[PDB]
């Protein structure tokens, strides 16, 4: 066999998207192409170390390293052999480095329909805002459905065609035949799967307020129907533990509860640049999500230094915000803080926020104290660290908080 | 007649999209409603100035002020009589203040298809960026196709169920019951003719850089559409005005030349925070066009102050970006920049570039001297000056310039 698991670990549970994580869970982890073997081994240490300070040996990671990309074709010739697959299915979380899809293929096959991006301001590090102190956000994107479908057809195709003689017959639309055509499609259930996830990680980690972002004043019955549903599922299935802002200012009390309110896409792309502080945790559907994800990242200072997750009812995956960087693989530059947050993520996910907390407490001081690899020690004229040396420090300082 | 018509002016001509003025052109205005009498008064009396000043008595704009919303309501109880839609068809060229639609109706008669949105930094100014001082845009963005064309439908609508009929058996596309849907459309005609537009912009006001903005690589047949077809018309009407940065990189000289190039709508959502110095002029579909101006604008932070316009092959609207204020109206409060922005760009459009330019400067001197309406005033501790008292200074400065 190309895997042996580890006998002393036991696989992370779900119920009804509820994760049930055992003290000693078993989680697998693709160190990825290029610079992904020392930013992931380094996470890795990085990530014991936090989850020891935190709880001592009542808990323990039990990692299992699984084969995937360039390190898959070189050991078995096949970037996806069918036994990564078959622990994927099995186990379902993995934190995984850069790959040059298996990425798609992941997400198909947990079926993790929701793309999380957490964006919060680090101290330390430069930002092209002048107040970036208060961005504290999490973008929940569904990432399955709206125009990523894949549904559309060239102009000169004679699908097109077809489209508009029906449209122009049966709907008596007028439509040129020099037209591109894409079909724009949001699903109900679709959209009631992200907000409950939405809902839910709120209420789990103390989150004020969820914001839906729609084009609904234009796209009435897509983006419009998306807030509608949104609206609907919170008020009928979180009914008391949640506040719409058309309350607030009506008389009801937001005292202990979750606000839950809308912004049109136009006015937010504004607002996160004028004042990010607005936002708590965004709802958006696919294309919006996509695009006010980019600009939220973007506030802070080096995207390269933020992680991610696709989440779906029974399993995560958990990665950075940045490419493979085939340029400083094996040389030990390359900031790690990335895939190092996307374990963070992995552990508020899991429960065990006390770590994930000790690690983003950690980077703050590392940041602040000018302990920092070279693409930000480059700006704030100091030596930089290796990337195996700062994570290092990363844990000295773990150990003394 | 409603309308007195200036005897001894003369209508702006057209000639393949191109602005044939006279010296004594009439040009229409609408004061609009709240703020709109004295924002577009003020206007009207700067631009007088800043003409005088850049030409003597050589030129002169013949005013002509035509009725529509509150004003027109009461005047003539109708919101766009008859007599308005009349001289709108024949002078072709309106300065329009704030209206609580219209807008949408001038636009269709005629057919100003293009939304026009300058967005540069003015010196003095506070600005969510550290960093503002090379920001100098203009976005032109297509504002008739899309799926702002509106062709959508309710998830629980015949309409909706005969399309998923038809993807099913016609297109063997598989798609659920319960999903909202709307029809992207991408026009070949309708993306030449912007794309003509921005590139003999650059060419008229001595532009560098066109840049498209797209999603083609997942929106292959619509957004990608729109970047082949923009490239194309450039490449085939312009091949001696321009260069690709496809062709620079590849060992053509760019001396002389204005640059073509393109980002992933993703992608310019990031660069337009961190290093929005990089864009010139912005060319972009629809929906992209909306969200990337509202993200444009929000870099210097006072979008009020900001003008814009829709131009069609022969004619041109003009506005300030903000509403009516009613809470500010006829309180010599509000603050005419914006307006007055939207009669700089209308200048620029005529080619009367000394007038526009002495506006601009003035702005700047005004706002750089602290010379500012409360809007501005509140923020650094000076004493405000009402609407028409800046207005006025903006005008014994441009008498000094």
């Amino acid at each position: 066999m190309l895997y042996k698991e580890p006998e002393d670990g036991e696989k992370i549970k779900f119920d009804k998207g509820k994760w049930i994580v055992p003290n000693k869970p078993v989680i697998l982890y693709i160190e990825g192409d290029g610079i992904g073997p020392e930013i992931t081994n380094a996470a890795i240490k990085v990530i014991n170390k936090a989850v020891e300070r935190a709880y001592g040996s009542s808990r323990e990671i039990k990692w299992l390293e699984v084969y995937a990309g360039e390190k898959a074709e070189k050991l078995v010739n096949d970037r996806f052999p069918k036994e990564t697959q078959e622990m994927l299915l099995k186990y379902r979380v993995v934190l995984k480095g850069p790959l040059e899809s298996v990425n798609v293929a992941i997400r198909l096959m947990l079926d993790l329909y929701a793309n999380i991006r957490p964006v919060k301001y680090i101290e330390g590090l430069e930002s092209p805002l002048k107040h970036p102190e208060k961005v504290d956000m999490i973008i929940f994107r569904e990432n399955t459905d709206d125009l990523y479908r894949g549904i559309e057809y060239p102009f000169n195709s004679e699908e097109a065609k077809k489209i508009r003689d029906f449209l122009r017959k049966e709907l008596k639309v007028e439509i040129e035949d020099d037209t591109g055509i894409g079909i724009k499609v949001m699903s109900k259930y679709k959209t009631q799967r992200i907000t409950r996830l939405a809902i839910q990680y709120a209420i789990e980690h103390k989150r004020k307020k969820v914001t839906i972002m729609h084009k609904g004043n234009v796209m009435k019955y897509t983006e419009g129907a998306f807030r509608e549903w949104a609206y609907e599922v919170a008020l009928k299935e979180y009914r008391d533990f949640i506040v719409t802002e058309e309350e607030i200012n009506q008389g009801k009390p937001d005292q202990g509860k979750i606000i839950l309110n809308d912004r049109i896409a136009d006015n937010m792309f504004q607002q996160i640049i004028i004042r990010p502080e607005e936002y708590d945790i965004i709802l958006a559907p696919n294309v919006n999500g996509d695009y006010i994800s980019d600009a939220a990242g973007a506030l802070i200072g080096n995207i390269g230094m933020l992680g991610g997750a696709n989440i779906g009812d029974e399993g995560g995956m958990f990665e950075a915000i940045h490419g493979t960087a085939p340029k400083y693989a094996g040389k030990n530059v390359a900031n790690p803080t990335g895939i190092i947050k996307a374990g963070e993520l992995m552990l508020r996910w899991m429960g065990w926020n006390e770590a994930a907390d000790l690690i983003e407490k950690a980077i703050n001081m590392a940041i602040r104290d000018k302990k920092v690899t070279q693409d930000i020690a480059r700006f704030m004229g100091v030596k930089a660290l290796g990337t195996k040396e700062y994570a290092d420090e990363l844990i000295k300082i773990m150990d003394t908080i």
